[PDB]
DNA sequence: AAAAAAAAA
């Protein structure tokens, strides 16, 4: 039976009239095949065709037929009918009431469709095909089940008018893609993958423009000659759409380490034994695992690693994954240099991803004319920026990958063709390393090579995450029996893992002598007692005795402590006794609003950094912050005093003590003779004690063997780097530290309960999709979460007079907006960017369970995705001036301008 | 009680 054109695939914004489904299906066949050729990296369509176990020609049209067979299941009477249609040739297939989405439907016909052109009715290779397309709306199905001889008719495809009107288009898309024949072979990981490319070629040809045009030169017939036109037509016309939104290949030239770094004269002992070993090493997909200490260029050892993995694996994407928004948007500003130099492409964007990148001026847009490298409209939307060439962003946007939500396939399938880079691999707790752990896995069984940054990492962690990616490569898991593919690491150094055979090389293999780091000063740790008032660290007296030396001849230093509240009594403290008299006081912690932490970052740096001390601006200073010193932040500091931490933390924090001192540029005053840090613990009265405030921060016997591990080293120095990642492996290896059985015990527990929540989150193990892909998108009775913990919500402060109404400062001369200054009472994106400027973040807890309609945002708001989900913390001012603390949420609340917000 | 991330076709 020849088509009919009446059935159609599209109606909304098109003006009155509709596009036909078969136009839409060869449409979509069109773009996966030009997808295929000229968007996949090449590594990738060999991954692909591999699992096929066929020719890459025959791989792609195999693929294109099923692009161009997704929305078959609108060809049914509940999908036809949502407008008006004329169906009296088409009697029978009555409304069930199922109300089931068409691709449930495609995922229900094709299983016994597609046997009549050669697939294997019951086959693995149909049944994936089916599941596949059936979840081109970032859901999966699962397989279809039946009790009867006749599948189709048991699943309401009854009537043989309608089923002739279904083969037909069947048939249309099988000629029109080349007729290819089944292939043997189809594996779930592969297949999901494939999802994602069938889905992005869904929504390249469903945007508005490109429809509109089509619209103007619809086929007369159902003709073959006709139908053949429309594809042949469609398959030039794609191409385009690649350019406008900015996915063409983003290729760098092979290059020596110096090649690609020419500005660098003397390139390091990490760099000169990465670039040496590895490219003999590099055959093909692997894993790299650095680790390193700060300032040792890593940044551009990763860039390195990964071109050359790259090259090995025909994989030129890259994503660039980083702890933090600010090191991403620092590290999307680097790479983006490097590719200007390292290309000799204004239809491809280097992405920037994180949830804050559309409030970022330089970034985001406000065809041809494009800046290199530049955002394009098209990428700037939801769930598109990995498939962006090259990218750099937040972890949380890869771990999102492996989450159990709507349309991860198509994150998977945007990684596949990348060089995955993650930085700061230390940082990832329990619950992100289950995550990591299962994105290493799918990564590795994909073909894709890994770089893992990190500085120094527990043996274990190590461990955990080249078995991951090794198990995806290998097929199977571990074994009871199976030795250990990493039981040590050495900081400095490096580590090769070859997936083809898994034959892990370190560094140490390959050289016997150590890497040659900058030389520096061993670290002097000194535990000092602290009297205890109330439960709390009276730290007056230490304080005054510690900085005696810095109020006569000068220095800067940091004191570092567990809380904001604890934090923000030290610095008052210290304002009153320098009320005595030069030296200056600074706060930093994370509950300042925006502009204002970005401003006091600035001048800290400014201050205690090294464009600083290169400059002459270097003061003759005191700063007291939180862990946001953990964070990268340019500082050197000639004394540090901390709160106790546990040692991968106090050793994190101490690397600012004399971090330029290589430098040769800075002069330490008298009274600091070496590099010093002081740790700060309570005085005791047989396990030790922390304070409530610490041990609801840190568990408590992790501070515990902190302590203990210290104390034991009697005063002695820390050499630095050799004696550092002994430190970070003992906290949790040497039993004899815990003295506190029952404290230990707790601490086990709650890493077993962060692995565990994490575990219900992700996808299977590639080895447990084999065959199904449902449990990818599985779930039931919310969004899961890529960190663990309860959070933060974005408040935002606003001043109620005597009158009383609304202001945004304390002055009372900025109206609290209730509406927004674009057209239409709308806000804009420049508007959002003012406002989100004075957000402060604050952990989430009781007081939100607590709140009112005067802390929720106006009507108008509530249509800004970044405004919708403020919170409005009312602030008293008196008549006189001044602001008083405001009750909100059961407690009271004070935005000082000093001390930050204070509840 | 730290810090950190987080509308489609
Ligand atoms: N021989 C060199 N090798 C690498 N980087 C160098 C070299 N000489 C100067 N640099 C520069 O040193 C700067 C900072 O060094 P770097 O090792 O990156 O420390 P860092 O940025 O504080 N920590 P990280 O970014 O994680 O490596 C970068 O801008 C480099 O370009
Ligand atoms: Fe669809
Ligand atoms: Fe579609």
């Amino acid at each position: 039976p020849p088509l009919d054109l009446r059935f159609w695939a599209k109606e909304r914004g098109l003006r009155g009239k509709t596009y036909p489904l078969v136009c839409h299906s060869l449409d979509a066949a069109a773009a996966a095949l030009v997808l295929w050729n000229e968007y996949l990296s090449p590594g990738l369509r060999d991954t692909i065709a591999s699992s096929m176990e066929t020719d890459e020609e025959h791989a792609g049209h195999c693929i294109a037929f099923w692009a161009g067979l997704h929305d078959i299941g609108k060809l049914t009477r509940e999908f036809q009918q949502q407008i008006a249609i004329d169906l009296s040739a088409y009697p029978g297939e009555e409304l069930s009431g199922e109300q089931r989405s068409h691709a449930a439907a495609t995922g229900k016909w094709l299983p016994f469709a597609l046997p009549s052109l050669g697939y294997p009715n019951g086959g693995l290779v149909t049944g994936l095909v089916a599941q596949m397309l059936g979840g081109h709306h970032g859901t999966f199905h699962p397989h279809p089940s039946f009790q009867s001889r006749n599948p189709l008719a048991e699943f309401g495809f009854s009537s043989p008018h309608w089923e002739k009107q279904r083969h037909a288009l069947l048939h249309a898309v099988f000629d029109a893609t080349g007729r290819p024949t089944p292939p043997d072979m189809l594996d779930g990981p592969t297949a999901s993958v494939v999802c994602g490319l069938v889905i992005l070629a869904d929504w390249l040809v469903s945007q508005e423009d490109f429809l509109l045009e089509r619209l103007t030169s619809l086929p007369a017939d159902g003709s073959a000659s006709a139908l053949r036109a429309h594809f042949e037509t469609s398959l030039r016309r794609i191409p385009s759409l690649l350019d406008a939104a900015g996915l063409r290949p983003i290729t760098v030239p092979p290059a020596t380490f110096t090649e690609s770094f020419p500005h660098l004269s003397k390139p390091n002992g990490l760099q000169a034994s990465l670039a040496k070993h590895l490219p003999c090493l590099c055959t093909g997909p692997g894993l790299v695992l650095i680790t390193a200490p700060m300032g040792e260029g890593k940044t551009e050892a990763a860039y390195h690693v990964a071109d050359l993995l790259g090259k090995a694996t025909g994989r030129p994407g890259r994503f660039l994954a980083l702890p933090t928004m600010a090191t991403a948007d620092q590290m999307h500003t680097r790479l983006k240099e490097y590719a200007r130099y390292r290309v000799e492409p204004r239809s491809s964007t280097l992405a920037l991803l994180h949830s804050m990148a559309w409030l970022n001026p330089d970034y985001a847009p406000a065809l041809g004319h494009r800046d290199p490298f530049a955002a394009t409209d098209w990428l700037m939307g939801r769930k598109r920026g990995l498939l962006a060439p090259w990218a750099v962003g937040t972890i949380d946007q890869a771990l999102m990958a492996v989450l159990r939500a709507k349309h991860n396939a198509l994150r998977l399938f945007g990684l596949a063709g990348k060089v995955v880079v993650v930085d700061e691999a230390h940082a990832v707790d329990p619950y992100m390393q289950v995550l990591l752990e299962q994105l290493l896995r799918w990564l590795g069984t994909l073909d894709v090579p890994v770089v893992l940054l990190s500085a120094t990492l527990h043996h274990s962690i190590a461990n955990s995450l080249v078995k991951a990616y090794l198990e995806g490569a290998r097929g199977r898991r571990w074994n009871r029996s199976e030795p250990q593919p990493v039981s040590e690491v050495s900081y400095p150094g490096w580590l090769h893992v070859d997936a083809r055979i898994g034959k892990v090389t370190r560094s140490s293999d390959v050289d016997p002598l150590p890497i040659a780091t900058t030389p520096r000063k061993p670290l002097e740790v000194r535990l000092v007692d602290v009297p205890v008032k109330e439960g709390a660290l009276n730290r007056s007296t230490v304080l005054a005795k510690e900085l005696t030396p810095l109020v006569k001849q000068g220095g800067c230093a940091a004191i570092i402590c567990t809380t904001v509240a604890e934090a923000q009594g030290v610095y008052d403290l210290l304002s009153q006794w320098f009320a005595t008299l030069a030296p200056d006081l600074y706060l930093l912690h994370s509950r300042f609003p925006n502009r204002q932490r970005t401003e006091i970052t600035a001048t800290i740096v400014d201050l205690f950094g090294k464009e600083g001390a290169q400059s002459g601006r270097r003061p003759t200073a005191v700063l007291v912050a939180t862990q946001v010193v953990e964070q990268s932040l340019d500082l050197d500091v000639d004394l540090m005093i901390s709160d106790l931490a546990p040692v991968s933390l106090l050793l994190q924090r101490a690397g600012r003590c004399w971090r330029h001192e290589h430098l040769g540029i800075i002069n330490r005053p008298q009274w600091a003779k070496q590099p010093e840090l002081v740790v700060l613990t309570p005085e005791q009265n047989r396990a030790p004690w922390f304070p409530r405030s610490w041990t609801s921060v840190y568990p408590l016997a992790l501070l515990q063997r902190t302590y203990t591990l210290l104390r034991r080293r009697n005063g002695a120095p820390v050499q630095i780097p050799e004696d550092v990642q002994q430190l970070v492996d003992d906290v949790y290896d040497d039993d004899s530290l815990a003295e506190d059985l029952e404290a230990d015990m707790e601490r086990m527990g709650e890493e077993l309960a962060q692995r565990g929540l994490a575990r219900n989150a992700v996808i299977p193990d590639p080895d447990d999709a084999e065959d199904n892909l449902n449990g990818l998108t599985e779930f039931s009775f919310h969004v899961l979460a890529t960190r663990f913990g309860a959070g933060s919500v974005r408040v935002l402060c606003y001043y109620v007079d005597t009158a009383g109404n609304r202001w945004l400062d304390p002055e009372c001369t900025v109206e609290f907006p209730e509406q927004g200054t674009g057209r239409e009472g709308r806000f804009t994106m420049a508007d959002c960017r003012d406002l989100v400027a004075r957000t402060i973040p604050v952990r989430m807890g009781p007081w939100a369970s607590q709140l009112t309609e005067d802390n929720h945002p106006p009507e108008a708001w509530r249509e800004s995705f970044y405004l919708r989900d403020l919170v409005l913390i009312p602030q008293r001012v008196t008549d006189e001036g001044a602001v008083l603390p405001t009750e909100t949420g059961g407690r009271e609340w004070l935005l000082d301008p000093c001390k930050g917000l204070i509840f």
